C-alpha cells in the first residue's frame, strides 16, 4: 500500500494523498473494542468543523442489539437519507480490515474479504481530500492503492 499511516489516535482526521479515481482502493484495519457503541470512517470535503465539512461517505457500523451499518451523506450541516445494511460482518472485540473502493458511480466496501455494501455517491468523489475515524474503535492501518498500483 501507499501513504500508510499506523496506530493512528483517534478521533483522526488527515490529508488524502491522492484524488479518490475511480478504481482507487482505501484499506482500513482494525478491532472493535470491548462493549463498543459505534464508531464511523468519514470521506470528507476539508476539514472544517464549523460549518461541519461535508461527508460524501458516512460508513458507521453499530453494534447495540442484532448490528447494523448505517451509510449517509452530510451536506450542508444536514444528513440526507440514511442507507442502512442489517447484515454487519462486524463484531465487538474482533480484528477487521476494511476495503472500500471507489467506483465511477459508487463506493463498493469489503469487509474481511467478503463483500458487504455499495452507496451511491451523491457528492462527486472528486470533492474528498480528507479521511476521518471517530468513535470507539482501535485502528491500526491506513492505507491507499491508486487504480494504476502494480
Ligand atoms: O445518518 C447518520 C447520522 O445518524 C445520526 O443519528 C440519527 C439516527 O441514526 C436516526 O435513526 C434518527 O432518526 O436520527 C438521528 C439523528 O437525529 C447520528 O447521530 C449521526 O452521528 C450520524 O451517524
Amino acid at each position: 500500500l501507499q501513504n500508510i499511516i499506523y496506530n493512528p489516535v483517534i478521533p483522526y482526521v488527515g490529508t488524502i494523498p491522492d484524488q479518490l479515481d475511480p478504481g482507487t482502493l482505501i484499506v482500513i484495519c482494525g478491532h472493535v473494542p470491548s462493549d463498543a457503541d459505534r464508531f464511523q470512517v468519514d470521506l470528507q470535503n476539508g476539514s472544517s468543523v464549523k460549518p461541519r465539512a461535508d461527508v460524501a461517505f458516512h460508513f458507521n457500523p453499530r453494534f447495540k442489539r442484532a448490528g447494523c451499518i448505517v451509510c449517509n451523506t452530510l451536506i450542508n450541516e444536514k444528513w440526507g437519507r440514511e442507507e442502512i445494511t442489517y447484515d454487519t460482518p462486524f463484531k465487538r472485540e474482533k480484528s477487521f480490515e476494511i476495503v472500500i473502493m471507489v467506483l465511477k458511480d459508487k463506493f463498493q466496501v469489503a469487509v474481511n474479504g467478503k463483500h458487504t455494501l455499495l452507496y451511491g455517491h451523491r457528492i462527486g468523489p472528486e470533492k474528498i481530500d480528507t479521511l476521518g475515524i471517530y468513535g470507539k474503535v482501535n485502528i491500526h492501518s491506513i492505507g491507499f492503492s491508486g487504480p494504476s498500483s502494480g
